[PDB]
């Protein structure tokens, strides 16, 4: 047990949650982890490896991601800031993947999920770039109900940080893919009070957050600090009730202790 890791377990007893942190410094590969193992309700995270599959799929189709994805009214459901706007009309694949990654459109994220033949086809999708972990078992918004000790939708923090290292600085994906995805993660706009919030502001982030029930509150980030190599660095929190609040205050207080201990 390291020193960091005995921070964030104070951190966890005093938040009455479960917290789980993977660190991946890729100036020399090295690791922390907290509950590394353990498994997490990924909620919206999970939007980072539908969107991945859909840009694997464009690398034999140079024309998939302008293809038109019709919307129609019954398609909304709790969360569709962008797709609301396209109702009987279509948005090009480029567009869902960009309002799932940086809006957390639920709408989007469920036209992915049908692109890639259904939940089935994103977790073959991570079988194939080495991650034995991910499973994605349903679509929105039922994917994020994450009851404790149910299995569906879940990943490791430990599967999920190798799985983002692979995707945005590894070779998982070509290369005007990978640089596609780190592009989108870089425009999120839901993160500031997450994983950033506890970083150096000088350093530069790309994230997707997630959130659901039992107060489930994750943060996946790529991270370039000021003068050294990036870091992947993952924090998922979930609560023993239902209809626990959102803590992303959490998140913040997580990515502090590793930046501490950098
Ligand atoms: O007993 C507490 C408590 C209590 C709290 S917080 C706390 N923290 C540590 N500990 C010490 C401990 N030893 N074994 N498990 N926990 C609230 C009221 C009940 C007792
Ligand atoms: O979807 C939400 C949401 C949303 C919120 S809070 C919340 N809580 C539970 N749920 C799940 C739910 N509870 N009952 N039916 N579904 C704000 C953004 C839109 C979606
Ligand atoms: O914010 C929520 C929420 C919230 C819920 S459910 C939900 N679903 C999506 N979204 C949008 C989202 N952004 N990043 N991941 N998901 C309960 C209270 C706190 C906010």
């Amino acid at each position: 047990t390291s020193a960091v890791q005995q921070k964030l377990a104070a951190l966890e007893k005093s938040s009455g949650g479960r917290l789980g942190v993977a660190l991946i410094d890729t100036a020399d590969n090295t690791q922390v982890l907290y509950r590394g193992d353990e498994r997490f309700p990924m909620c919206s995270t999970s939007k980072v490896m539908a969107a991945a599959a859909v840009l694997k799929q464009s690398e034999t189709q140079k024309q998939l991601l302008n293809q038109p994805v019709e919307i129609k009214p019954a398609d909304l459901v709790n969360y569709n800031p962008i797709a609301e706007k396209h109702v009987n009309g279509t948005m090009t694949l480029a567009e869902l993947s960009a309002a799932a990654l940086q809006y957390s459109d639920n709408t989007a994220m469920n036209k992915l999920i049908a692109q890639l033949g259904g939940p089935g086809g994103v977790t073959a999708f991570a079988r194939a770039i080495g991650d034995e972990t991910f499973r994605l078992d349903r679509t929105e918004p039922t994917l994020n109900t994450a009851i404790p000790g149910d299995p569906r939708d879940t990943t490791t923090p430990r599967a999920m940080a190798q799985t983002l290292r692979q995707l945005t600085l590894g070779h998982a994906l070509g290369e005007t893919q990978r640089a596609q995805l780190v592009t989108w993660l870089k425009g999120n706009t839901t993160g500031a009070a997450s994983i950033r919030a506890g970083l150096p502001t000088s350093w530069t982030v790309g994230d997707k957050t997630g959130s659901g029930d039992y107060g489930t509150t994750n943060d996946i980030a790529v991270i370039w600090p000021q003068g050294r190599a990036p870091l992947v660095l993952v924090t998922y929190f979930t609560q023993p009730q239902q209809n626990a609040e959102s803590r992303r205050d959490v998140l913040a207080s997580a990515a502090r202790i590793i930046a501490e201990g950098l």
